[PDB]
């Protein structure tokens, strides 16, 4: 990574081994549940190309998501491409080359260079633009796979209205869309989708109820 | 978070995995338990928005209890926004736009924004804040998923003095209500629902009898 | 905690979770047993009040044992507040207000407050004097959960004369009396409490005997 | 290793237990998975040859892997020799000798002549050529150790068609290719190789489609 | 313990939960084994008293031991007190009033006492004074705690020497004596109380064998 | 340990207790299997001679072994005295006595000048001279406690070609001889204790055949 040293200076660091065995961990326990993307947004916390490479490269076995993943990679990249042409000419003393897509994801770069543009002044964020490229791509991956789609979370007869609503979020959650389109999908669905007993109890508290309300008023 | 470097300047560090897998573990330990709340308090000490955003993210399951959560802080981001309206216009050099609710919340500001606030002089502290709005929104969880309500804590015919305390306090400890407001609720219903021998002991030493006095008294009977 | 940095200056740190960890496990893993004071005491080294208090709200159940310490720091409070009352007036630049009780204990003081008198010159070091309020009312849960007084603890008649006086000291660090009251009642009762055949032999060796002379006159 | 201190100097750090148990953990527990290469390369960021030749002699087992790695770095020690040819004369105060192959495998050359290479100005990074070396050697082992070619992933009747391509790119990843022949063995095999209502769809698709799509048409068949 | 900062000022640091825990866990599995004793010397590197006593005090059990100690301790005690006698009188400004036993033990003595000491120009190393003390204490244990002598270690009839020669020097470590008189205890009974066999090899090899040539000599025997 | 610290100076620091806790575990896990060797070294990187002495001292068991390292230390510090006299005379302000046999085995010298010879400009290294003499020492145990010669490993009729490698490598590893040595003899032996089927294809190979030449040769 890149941080802060005690004397204000922005330096490369190693990979701890507790860094790479706690993403290690996380894949083999969690597989791609939504909260390894959290996860790995903060233990990639000023992380180079190179860091965040390797901390994909480690991962062991879904090398189906880990392809796609690349695929993301690649779309992103030539979007970049297309954004910041790179111009040609001799590179002068105290300037660092202009990034092509290929060098954010640390594929065409050195480490050293990726150290340059990091701490270069103005800083050019090679390993933070990289990393939104591998979250976009982690994304999808948490959707597909995703076994069950939101119209398919339904309450029981007998379901505690909590459970319920511990299963329906869990689900929403895996699903790619923005939090606006989930929110206001989420508001009627949840009533839609309760059991009968419930569902009665639920209008009858009308439009705009909290969560809590709606919990409350279906607690038995 | 944000720490001091040896130059005396608040600096920001990443979040440590200890850090992180400690808050992971405890949730899936103890789930909504009183003692979580310090727990969390003490793990997101000097912790950012993003900071704070990124453990309540990590919470494995419980979502329920983590929309409820949003929704307490949406009320609370509501509330600032009420009593601090952000004015128009552009920023001076080595100075900071003024935090909407959702800036704090982490929302709508950036990593460095956080840092800026956190750190400028005076620091507003959004981290801080923030925390303030989930502690509220957790204390509603733990109320909301405690199983037994204090009206219930009766001491049992063989049970020891001891036992009955431990249960009824552990049981008060989940109540959301300032401490003045659980200190009336231990006077009105602490000696009233004990046993008939323990109570009648417990009258006789009267209002003023301290816990450890109380527990000597009813050691047999 | 208030610890000193690498460049020698009293500054504020957060609580590490090990620290925190370590204090949870302690009290599951031995509850009130006398061993845990010292591990307390250590763990806290250099704490604010607001890190004591976190300390005190993890721990897990025992929440009568809890109140009664509670009850402790209240007494201990008024105490302070009877010797140190607080006078009135504007806090002037360069200063910082008397403390009451209740901000030793954490309960009307903030932690900027805190850090001002752990770090005042000279500092007023409300760590400390709330950890000694703390430590004298875990000496009296210490000595609530003792089952046994060391007026019950007798050597049998097969007992090898270690494993009594190991139990006889064990039961005497949970008693809440002073370390020459201890000593001067243990010289006679770990003879008197002795079986038949280690009596004779002790009495033998006549007073002044140290320990370690009297668990080898009784080796066998 | 070689970290940076304070004062912006590049010095000397011993080699970590956490580090050194890490890779002893690493190779007990995956032993020449492809994965086991970038967990070497990481955990001997910075390394000395000293600390490499540490790693690898602490490796449990596995000797007729590890004979083979002395074997490649033999060879491109050679090569460096006969690349590098050192020039006889004596050294410059501030100045060091120009390092042979044995040099960089730290078999001919103390800790502080490698320290005083990995520092000077500027670097010769004998740790860094000497890495390359042992990646060689390692990607020749992962390929070596493997159980199955390419050529025999072949999608089963009910197989779904995202394990096959789990099974299909876990294969790949064991090859000792550069990225570009990969490539061209995956154009070559993959559809092809799919079950023929799988490969059905996929020939429709066309050659343009992404795995995503891939596996979203795939879906049931 | 007191360590030293960058300003090259020693000061004191908090002791660790690792340190703590390490020490716990040692007596845990190893009670007084001779092990414990430079596993104990090594943990309280650089501890005060009052460290000292933190780890002495978190000891389980084994309290009859502990008070054999707390004996030992006086003792010493008594006889620091008796070569150094305090000398009355107001300390000056930046020094020290010198220790008795009872500071030294961290009985009698303030935190901030023994970090004067320990840190003063020239030092008073109260905490290495201290540990010297209850090293002596442990050692009593250990031999205390020993099960058996080494004049009833003898050679099986079918025993391996080596495995004969593992018990004589595992007994042997638990003495409580000079390294001279334990290699008085070696030269007078370890080839005497191997078995027939092993015993003619040997005094043929002589006096001046070294244990690999005896363990050489023995190897079937 | 004597270490750098981040302001570039050499400093004394406690031996930590990770360090401490690997070493045990190593020695209990793996007794003196080859790689116990590698362990040490690294584990015992920057330890003055008190370390040392440390962690020889935590060593459970094995008290024949450690004793034949006692000799073995015993008589390279007899080789130093010999060879580096101590010459008489009162020691200069900014000088530090010559170090005997027994000072650099931490015998007969204090830590104090330990850090002194460790430090002084130029350093005497008296830890890592230790060091080489117990590694010369735990060398001889290693081919000690090794129960088989290189000679008896032999490829089984039915025995993968690489499972007889690794045995044979594994087995020389515990020889004590130069790696010259080791090379020449292995060349040849491994044919020769290879099974008939392999040996036929080792002798069809000719001289000079790599390893990994002969594994693919013999793979069925
Ligand atoms: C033609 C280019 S591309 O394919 O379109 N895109 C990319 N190719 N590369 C890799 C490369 F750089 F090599 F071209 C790319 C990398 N890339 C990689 C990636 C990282 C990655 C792993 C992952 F699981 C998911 C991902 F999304 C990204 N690793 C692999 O591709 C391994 N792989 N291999 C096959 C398979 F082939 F076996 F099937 C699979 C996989 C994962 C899924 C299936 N590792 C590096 C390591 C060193 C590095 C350098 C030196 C050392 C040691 O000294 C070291 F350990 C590491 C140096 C540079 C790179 C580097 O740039 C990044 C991004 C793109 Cl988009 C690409
Ligand atoms: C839209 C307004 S709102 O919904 O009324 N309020 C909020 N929306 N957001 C989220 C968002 F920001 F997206 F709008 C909000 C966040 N928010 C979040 C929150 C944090 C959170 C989790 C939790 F469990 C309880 C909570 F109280 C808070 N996560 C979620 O909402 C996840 N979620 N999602 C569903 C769901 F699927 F069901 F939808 C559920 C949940 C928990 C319960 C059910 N994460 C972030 C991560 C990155 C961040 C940025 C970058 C990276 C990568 O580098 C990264 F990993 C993370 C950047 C910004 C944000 C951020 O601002 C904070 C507060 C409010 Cl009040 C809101
Ligand atoms: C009228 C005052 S008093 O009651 O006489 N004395 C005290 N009241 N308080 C608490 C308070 F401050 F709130 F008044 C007191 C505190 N106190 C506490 C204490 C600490 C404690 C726990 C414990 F197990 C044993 C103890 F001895 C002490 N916690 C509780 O009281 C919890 N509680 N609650 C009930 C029960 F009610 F449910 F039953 C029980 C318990 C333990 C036993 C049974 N926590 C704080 C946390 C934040 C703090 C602030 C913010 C956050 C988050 O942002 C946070 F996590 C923590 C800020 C300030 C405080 C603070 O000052 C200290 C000392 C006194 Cl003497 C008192
Ligand atoms: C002679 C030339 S060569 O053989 O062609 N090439 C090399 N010989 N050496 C080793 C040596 F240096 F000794 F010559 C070489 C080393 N080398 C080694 C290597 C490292 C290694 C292990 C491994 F598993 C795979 C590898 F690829 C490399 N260890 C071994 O060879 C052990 N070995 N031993 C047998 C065997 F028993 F079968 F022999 C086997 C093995 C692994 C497979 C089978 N360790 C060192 C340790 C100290 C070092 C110095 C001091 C201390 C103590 O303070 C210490 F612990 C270690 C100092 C210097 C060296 C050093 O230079 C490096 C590279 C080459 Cl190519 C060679
Ligand atoms: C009176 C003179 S003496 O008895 O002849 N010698 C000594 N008395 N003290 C203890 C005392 F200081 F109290 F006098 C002595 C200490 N001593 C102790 C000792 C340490 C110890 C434990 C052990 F297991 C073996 C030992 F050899 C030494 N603990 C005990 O004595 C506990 N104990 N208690 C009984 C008993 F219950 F049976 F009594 C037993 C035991 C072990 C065996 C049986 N702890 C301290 C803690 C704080 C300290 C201060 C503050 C806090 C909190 O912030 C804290 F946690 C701790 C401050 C000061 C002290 C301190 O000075 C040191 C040395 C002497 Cl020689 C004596
Ligand atoms: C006449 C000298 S010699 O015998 O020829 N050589 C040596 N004697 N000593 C020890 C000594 F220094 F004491 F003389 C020697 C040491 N030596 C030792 C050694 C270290 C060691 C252990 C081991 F397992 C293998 C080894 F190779 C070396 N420990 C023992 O000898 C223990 N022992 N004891 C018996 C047995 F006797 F029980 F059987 C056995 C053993 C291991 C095998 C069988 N520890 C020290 C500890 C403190 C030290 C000082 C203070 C404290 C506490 O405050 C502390 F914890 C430690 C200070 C100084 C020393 C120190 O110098 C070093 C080297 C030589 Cl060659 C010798």
């Amino acid at each position: 990574p890149i941080v802060q040293n005690l004397q204000g200076q922005m330096v490369h660091q190693c990979i701890s081994p507790r860094t790479l065995n706690a993403w290690v961990k996380v894949v083999e326990e969690k597989a791609f549940s939504p909260e390894v993307i959290p996860m790995f947004s903060a233990l990639s916390c000023g992380a180079t190309p190179q860091d965040l490479n390797t901390m994909l490269n480690t991962v062991g076995g879904h090398q189906a998501a880990m392809q796609m993943l690349k695929e993301t990679i690649n779309e992103e990249a030539a979007e970049w491409d297309r954004l910041h042409p790179v111009h040609a000419g001799p590179i002068a003393p105290g300037q660092m080359r202009e990034p092509r897509g290929s060098d954010i994801a640390g594929t065409t770069s050195t480490l050293q260079e990726q150290i340059g543009w990091m701490t270069h002044n103005p800083p050019i964020p090679v390993g933070e633009i990289y990393k939104r490229w591998i979250i976009l791509g982690l994304n999808k991956i948490v959707r597909m796979y995703s076994p069950t789609s939101i119209l398919d979370i339904r309450q029981g007869p007998k379901e505690p209205f909590r459970d319920y609503v511990d299963r329906f979020y869990k689900t929403l959650r895996a699903e790619q869309a923005s939090q606006e389109v989930k929110n206001a999908a989420t508001e009627t669905l949840l009533v839609q989708n309760a059991n009968p007993d419930c569902k009665t109890i639920l209008k009858a508290l009308g439009p705009g109820a909290t969560l809590e309300e709606m919990m409350t008023a279906c607690q038995g």
